[PDB]
């Protein structure tokens, strides 16, 4: 589909057409806040008579489920300042630039990165520079260093002498962890031996006899694959705990209410390609649960089991 349709014949450099060496960039790290790494362009790319400028924001990940957030001012948003303004590639973040020679070539995030999520809304706008921000989350383990690039380029803007600068964003994630703590509902190429290897429990259709099992612990990360034919899941809305009387009539309870400060990750499983969810457990997070929940297949269901800080 047009979301995420790749022009394999564009190309670029991180300089573009502003003349600008690569020798003469502004660069500098990218606004941390706990896990959301930040480039803010708004107050980077206005007009100057020395513009333009190359301003290279640089994202270093090396740690799991970093949120990256990236800011372009839209055209036309104030008078004069962002007139000419363009952003590459138009279809971030589903496509993003990565170098090739000496050029910037599009590529698929998604095929760069497994399990990397990209919601289809930034605060309930939709996940495009034309809204003015773009977002994805990194998943929990990533096996080889990606690096790959964005553009928010003002330096075609010209305001009596003065030049808008050209904004690069270069995220440089380098490999961490090794398997996902949870499981992978397979079907029985390269997507397919991707999700065999993520997931410390593989679950196949056939002949599975062991249900998924989810260890968790203090800090731990968990995630679950889920099955192509999904129909619903109460992971992990409605967890129960299987240590005590089970009543249809009580009222649901999420991980979230159940473990005070746990996250869950596309808790809504609107992510692009991928049919997953992760969670995390706070170090903070010291007492022992056992709880379960279902997934509800497409015309059949499976029981999902999940511990925490077990003795
Ligand atoms: C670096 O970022 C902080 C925080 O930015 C906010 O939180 C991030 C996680 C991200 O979601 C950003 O979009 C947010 O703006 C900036 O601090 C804040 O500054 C703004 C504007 O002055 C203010 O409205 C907020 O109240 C401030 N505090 C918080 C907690 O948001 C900070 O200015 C940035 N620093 C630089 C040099 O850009
Ligand atoms: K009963």
């Amino acid at each position: 589909d047009e979301l995420d349709k790749i022009d394999l014949s564009y190309e670029t450099t991180e300089s573009g057409d502003t003349a600008v060496s690569e020798d003469s960039y502004d660069k500098y790290a990218s606004n941390n806040t706990n896990k959301e790494y930040v480039c803010d362009f708004t107050d980077q790319l206005k007009p100057t008579e020395s513009g333009p400028k190359v301003k290279k924001c640089e994202v270093k990940v090396n740690e799991p489920l970093i949120k990256v957030k990236i800011i372009c001012p839209l055209k036309g948003s104030v008078e004069k300042l962002y007139d000419n303004i363009e952003y590459v590639p138009k279809k971030s973040p589903y496509v993003v630039l990565t170098k090739e020679e000496t050029k910037l070539k599009e590529k698929l995030l998604s095929k760069l990165i497994y399990g990397l999520l990209i919601s289809p809304t930034v605060n309930e706008k939709e996940n495009n520079f034309k809204e003015g921000v773009i977002e994805f989350t990194l998943p929990p383990v990533v096996h080889k260093a990606t690096v790959f690039y964005f553009i928010c380029d003002n330096s075609k803007t010209e305001d009596d002498n003065k030049k808008g600068n050209r904004g690069i964003v270069e995220v440089y994630v380098e490999p961490y962890g090794n398997k996902i703590n949870g499981c992978a509902f397979l079907d029985e190429h390269n997507e397919k031996i991707k999700m065999k290897t993520f997931f410390t429990q593989n679950i196949y259709k056939k002949n599975n006899i062991y249900p998924c099992y989810m260890k968790l612990y203090s800090g731990d990360i968990g995630g679950i694959l889920f099955p192509k034919n999904i129909k619903s899941t109460t992971c992990f809305e409605e967890m129960i705990p299987y240590n005590k009387e089970i009543k249809w009539n009580k009222e649901n309870k999420s991980l979230g209410n159940l473990v005070n400060n746990s996250v869950v990750y596309n808790k809504e499983m609107n992510a692009k390609y991928f049919n997953v969810q992760y969670v995390h457990i706070p170090t903070s997070y010291k007492d022992t649960l056992n709880l379960f929940c279902s997934i509800i297949l497409k015309e059949t269901s499976y029981l999902v089991y999940v511990s925490i800080n077990e003795e």
